[PDB]
């Protein structure tokens, strides 16, 4: 059966973690998948979580089978953090959110769903965009269709190029966004922005499916919600796939969710019970661990109050590396001018950098990074930016 | 969008924990999902995976992202477990095993991979068997078609029939198997009807597929994978999905595994690399608490000495609870024989009950139970044994 299967690529962002590994330089650094690590290059496990595990293990009784749709808490406190603490979506019991594992079990539940209930045929994705969106929708049966973001010699969002590309999606359509910090270029649309793609949407058709992923890395909790939030207050209908794996650093305890929300109460319900049913029929009911922890942090003030400002200790060391970084390129005899990537927002830098010098760069310095260019600023560290400047500008 | 979506019905296994859960009856039994209770008609978590947890607490120091294909020592544990330490299927590295979210999670990524990347259209299942591989299978692209397996009359595996119905399986079709502990009937193949299943198998050119979820509740670890083991020696390619929920008490902590075997070390490498897509292209990669438990408790002499005790007494308990079963009934005055129960192996009694004594169980006496009259002979404990009987011999 198994003769002529070919072997599949490396993935862009998984092949490197793997490649790294096998690096056997003892100076080699890695910049290439989003995980956040402190002053010391370490990922630690928050201290939070760490209170909240010590609590589980103290306090369950037992592993039995969660529901099809994961831990109610959870769901109820994902519903007040992307909405709003008493949202209308939330009192008129216009959303329901299955518990699933990570974000991307999120966006591929979520197209299942309408590959299979629906009339979708296309979702619209940016370009750039994360590159296994392509991937997950791909799977489910659905066709990828980009629209225009990014302008690179200006290093900013190219709105109006962005309004043109979309013109030729159809009514009927899904639209995807990056709630906050867009990956990988790092460059958010403004409040105003938001709200004139809000109302835009609406008199065209297009079913937004929001990714996000990062909530609490470029403002702050709210702030970062506001532009989902302005969808929420023009649609009807709305699907988010939303993780906790970096600002919780829960990465491979696996959660996130899928909220799906129409019209009315029975309707979502609805639509509900044939969401259960897509995840039925893939893992069927999710993993309890890593979601009893948020609903465990969520639920507690004093357990939410050390998270929130572990998330603010992320948020800000990472501004400081971003900085830290055009300030050497720039006494390292950089031969460009990269202050544009102070401006950016997250866990990233999108550089500028060619294929063939990221590639350099792997193969002769051992600094890793992905090939569009993007490299990690929250692996960056004081200890190692003196190194990761030094090989960037024998490449330029 | 939503609009005329409909109603999916309720999952015949899941929509009936949902129903017992809003009963408001002080007496009602629940007989249904394949849970195991002890004495006290609880489900506890294991001593040995609470042993488990206390060390990943105090030895965790990160929530990094694992790899696509879950912990290193948890699929050579894994294999070790499914084909004897020391088969040649591991010393000829002709095995790879992914780690996936439970053994449902295992079956659609086998589902994913054999729909994208092999010739496969048909799966064929008993009639009758799990009622969500049909789910599963669907969801994939993938037709199913059932063969014969069980005598109601007789209450046996009919063999010349199950020989029969098969033999209108195609040479590239997947056949599945239960290892062990059929789901619902509880008969399993003899040694020598295995190997002679075996043998026919490779002369007709049928990929097996094994669902492994019961390895330890018929007769033993080793005794229970035989069947397994006649085919593995059999076959250059195979591919099970085993799952760690029941034996390790750990249902919702989603563990299990799809080891995949080629005929060599390259093809099982490159066939590996597919099916390391299919999975990042779904949820991306595994929840890591269970999986690092039961790696944990195998890696260990003593934890691992603790465990086997427990599901020896999990074994043992269920093995009572079936004979005092047949016994009640016979003095409670049931109008019918019913100790060929005594011979099914599992949690399960399949005990003859039609569609609506079964549904009228639950409607005026709150006992519930699956409406293909299977009954979870783990859920009865002393205590309940007379209530459950004498509901049972009422609607005979
Ligand atoms: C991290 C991420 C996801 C998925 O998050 P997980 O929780 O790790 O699955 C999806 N999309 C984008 C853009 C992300 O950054
Ligand atoms: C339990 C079971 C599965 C799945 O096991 P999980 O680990 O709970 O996903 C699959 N098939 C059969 C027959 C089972 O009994």
């Amino acid at each position: 059966m198994f003769e002529n299967i070919t072997a599949a690529p490396a993935d862009p962002i998984l092949g490197l973690a793997d490649l790294f590994r096998a690096d056997e330089r003892p100076g080699k650094i890695n910049l290439g998948i989003g995980v956040y690590k402190d002053e010391t290059g370490k990922t630690p496990v928050l201290t939070s979580v760490k209170k909240a595990e010590q609590y589980l293990l103290e306090n369950e009784t037992t592993k039995n089978y969660l529901g099809i749709d994961g831990i109610p808490e959870f769901g109820r406190c994902t519903q007040e953090l992307l909405f709003g603490k008493g949202s209308a979506l939330i009192n008129d019991k216009r959303a329901r959110t299955a518990q699933t594992p990570g974000g991307t079990g999120a966006l591929r539940v979520a197209a299942d769903f309408l590959a299979k209930n629906t009339s979708v045929k296309r979702v619209w994705v940016s370009n750039p965009s994360w590159p296994n969106h392509k991937s997950v929708f791909n799977s489910a049966g659905l066709e990828v269709r980009e629209y225009a973001y990014y302008d690179a010699e200006n290093h900013t969002l190219d709105f109006d190029a962005l309004i043109n590309s979309l013109n030729e999606a159809q009514a009927g359509d899904v639209v995807l966004f990056h709630g906050c910090c867009h990956n990988p270029t790092g460059i958010d649309p403004t409040l105003e922005q938001w709200q004139t793609l809000a109302q835009l949407s609406v008199e065209k058709g297009w079913l937004p499916l929001f990714d996000f992923a990062f909530q609490g890395f470029a403002r702050g909790l709210e702030e970062d919600a506001e532009g989902l939030r302005a969808f929420a207050a023009m649609h009807k209908e709305l699907i988010v796939a939303s993780s906790y794996s970096k600002n919780f650093g829960l990465y491979n305890e696996r959660v996130g969710a899928c909220t799906l929300v129409a019209a009315d109460s029975e309707t979502v319900d609805r639509a509900f019970s044939q969401m259960k049913a897509a995840i039925r029929a893939n893992y069927s009911n999710p993993p309890a661990h890593g979601a009893s922890v948020v609903a465990t942090i969520l639920s507690n003030d004093a357990l939410r109050a050390i998270w929130e400002q572990e998330l603010t200790d992320m948020r800000q060391r990472i501004q400081r590396m971003r900085q830290l970084f055009v300030n050497t390129l720039q006494e390292k005899g950089a031969n460009r001018d990269f202050s544009f990537i102070i401006k950016q927002n997250g866990m990233f830098s999108f550089s500028g950098l060619t294929k063939e010098q990221v590639l350099r760069l792997r193969e002769e310095f051992g600094v890793y990074a992905v090939a569009s260019g993007r490299v990690n600023v929250a692996g960056m560290t004081p200890d190692n930016m003196a190194p990761l400047c030094e090989a960037i500008v024998a490449v330029l």
